[PDB]
């Protein structure tokens, strides 16, 4: 570690750590960096010597950690958490929480070398035919989003599945050891428990639990009435009325989002079409212009506009070179300051707007809170990160809204259309609910080792029927790794942040369509150019991780607790017409025939 790196001497106390503190950010400004620089460097062009750069890039964060770790552990380790600073406290238990710097050189090189590997396996896996080969974004993306053959929607989910997962599977069990081993020096049972940790509730899971169960029969609606819409085109061979739905055949690779079967399900077809990606391509919306429309709606709340760095490095497409990039959305802090990019393959879709200003909306945070500690810079929780461009996107998507932007002539005001909105934002909204919910509970189970390798599969489809009340379309055995599938396993990125997020951005959503003075229904708020919504929001985005997240939701929304209600109220007018529709249709409500898979198609693969 250079010199300038090194820490210093600083008095055994309160006094002392400050100045520690200080010292820190002056150089972890500049190692955040580096290793940001080269993790970009990396997923905008997968190389071998990127990767190369980049695992160095993280053994210097790995010895800076450890030096700034150990010395924060000499000073502190008996007395530490009684400073009259909070700040300073959340600073300090960040310092020395040393995660993978705990492991020794060899192991931190072993480790890092499987992080690369399995970002490497996740990203650059193709499905293939002919000589030629079909990528996750955007060929297989397209392929589940459009084609409604039953037989093509297998080849490319079972394509995906064996092409990413197989392959993970030795090395996932590998980084999971390592984590553990990592966390365990920590003071943690195993890594999720770390994970959880920064949720700072001893209630945690209990809390999820409890909010899952006012949701879930949400859920069981959707579902029924989705899966009879299925049943209408599929037929009796492919779907079962009572019984879960076949993995693949959702509109997305995971069945974690439904928007694309919305033509299928939209239970008034003679109103406005709400699905305005047809019109976007019709008058021609290319990426930039998508950005530069969710640019707008944060400036309309006097929230800052993109900085000339964002737009200079960013990448907003997928390059067209032919250069393996890591497609998966993402919104980047340098930690300097002045860089902040978003690294997006953008298709002109309406979902894919959503997307835009779900990453804008993580940029906005970054650049609110810039000049806070760096220790500081993060979300409340990683939940309010997730939620800040999804509660724009609320008021962005409504059709009051899209009539502004020019992407929908028809206004109405009628209680079909209504329907028809709720619905679409519930194929969106309430059927991502159990995956977002299970993603992590099979996580924990893995950290935890109550799901062992033997076991990765088993337990995963327990899950993904249990909760979402789907089956894989093809047999699946302890070869596959279908978790593996899916970008943050391999990507080792948490996912409870998502179920957290869907939840807290309808209090969000309640709260600053309250602060716009608005008083209609709440499903139908705009907060577009409502400069005090923006003040209300940008209170809670300047704070980071500076205070704690049940006092900064309490100063926001008048309650210091995740809620369901405002997403209930959001929802029900369909919450009701659902349950009468499903009443009256004579549906079963869950999928009572657990062990139904779906027959392969008779002239399988061949074709
Ligand atoms: C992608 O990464 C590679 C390195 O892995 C870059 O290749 C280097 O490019 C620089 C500047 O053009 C050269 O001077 C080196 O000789 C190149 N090294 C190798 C190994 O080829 C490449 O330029 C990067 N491409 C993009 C589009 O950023
Ligand atoms: C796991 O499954 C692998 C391939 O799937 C198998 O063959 C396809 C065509 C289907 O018939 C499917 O039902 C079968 O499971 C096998 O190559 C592999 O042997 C299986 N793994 C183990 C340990 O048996
Ligand atoms: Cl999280
Ligand atoms: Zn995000």
């Amino acid at each position: 570690l250079d010199p300038g790196l090194q820490p210093g001497q600083f008095s055994a106390d309160e006094a002392g750590a400050q100045l520690f503190a200080q010292s820190y950010q002056s150089s972890a400004e500049q190692v955040l960096f580096q290793s940001v620089a080269a993790s970009w460097a990396h997923d905008t062009n997968i190389t071998a010597e990127n990767a190369r750069r980049q695992e160095e890039a993280a053994l210097l964060s790995q010895e800076f950690a450890e030096a700034w770790g150990q010395k924060a552990k000499e000073l502190y380790e008996p007395i530490w958490q009684q400073f009259t600073d909070p700040q300073l406290r959340r600073i300090i238990g960040a310092v020395r929480t040393l995660g993978s710097a705990n492991l020794p050189l060899a192991k931190r090189q072993q480790y890092n070398a499987l992080l690369s590997q399995m970002s490497r396996i996740y990203s650059t896996a193709k499905v293939c035919l002919t000589a030629t080969c079909w990528s996750l974004d955007p060929d297989l993306t397209n392929i589940l989003a459009s084609s409604r053959s039953y037989a093509m929607l297998l080849f490319a989910w079972e394509g995906w599945h064996n092409a990413a997962g197989i392959p993970l599977k030795p090395l996932y069990e590998d980084f999971t050891a390592l984590s553990n081993e990592a966390y365990k020096q920590d003071g943690f049972t195993d890594t999720g428990a770390y994970w959880r940790s920064w949720y700072n509730s001893p209630t945690f899971e209990d809390d999820l639990e409890h909010l899952y169960q006012q949701l879930e029969p949400l859920y069981l609606n959707l579902h029924a009435f989705v899966r009879r819409a299925l049943h209408r085109r599929y037929g009796d061979r492919y779907i079962n009325l009572r019984g879960p739905i076949p993995a693949h055949l959702l509109g997305d690779m995971w069945a974690q989002s439904w928007e694309n079967i919305y033509d299928m399900v939209v239970p008034f077809p003679d109103k406005p079409n709400l699905d305005v990606t047809s019109t976007m391509l019709q008058q021609g919306w290319q990426a930039t212009h998508m950005f530069r429309v969710a640019e707008e709606f944060f400036t309309s709340l006097e929230l800052s506009p993109m900085p000339p760095e964002f737009w200079e490095g960013s990448m907003l497409e997928k390059p067209a070179d032919g250069r393996e990039v890591v497609c998966h959305a993402s919104a980047w802090d340098f930690y300097n300051r002045k860089d902040f990019r978003i690294k997006q393959c953008t298709r002109v879709t309406m979902d894919q707007l959503s997307t835009v200003h779900h990453e804008m909306g993580h940029i906005q945070y970054y650049l609110q809170y810039k000049d806070l500690p760096v220790s500081l810079r993060r979300g409340a929780n990683p939940g309010f990160h997730e939620a800040i461009g999804d509660v724009l996107a609320l008021s962005v998507s409504t059709p009051e809204h899209l009539h502004k932007i020019g992407l929908l002539d028809r206004v109405t005001n009628d209680t079909e259309s209504d329907i028809n909105y709720l619905l679409k934002m519930a194929l969106e909204k309430i059927a991502f609910l159990p995956f977002g919910y299970l993603v992590d509970q099979w996580r924990w189970g893995v950290f935890s080792g109550r799901t062992p390798p033997s076991r990765y599969n088993f337990d995963w489809w327990y899950l993904r029927t249990k909760y979402q009340g789907i089956c894989p379309p093809v047999t699946r055995n302890e070869t596959h790794f279908d978790a593996g599938a899916k970008f943050h396993v391999p990507n080792v990125t948490p996912y409870i942040r998502y179920f957290v997020s869907f939840v807290l951005q309808f209090q969000f959503h309640e709260a600053l369509c309250k602060e716009a003075g608005y008083e209609g229904p709440l499903h139908q708020c705009d907060i577009y150019r409502s400069t005090k919504a923006g003040a209300k929001l940008r209170k809670v985005l300047r704070a980071g991780s500076s205070r704690p997240w049940q006092e900064v939701l309490k100063d926001m929304v008048g309650l210091d607790a995740l809620d369901a209600q405002p997403l209930l109220k959001y929802f029900q007018l369909v919450t009701q017409w659902l349950q009468e529709q499903n009443q009256q249709n004579g549906e079963v409500l869950g999928w009572p025939e657990y062990q139904w898979h779906p027959p392969l198609p008779d002239n399988y693969p061949e074709g």
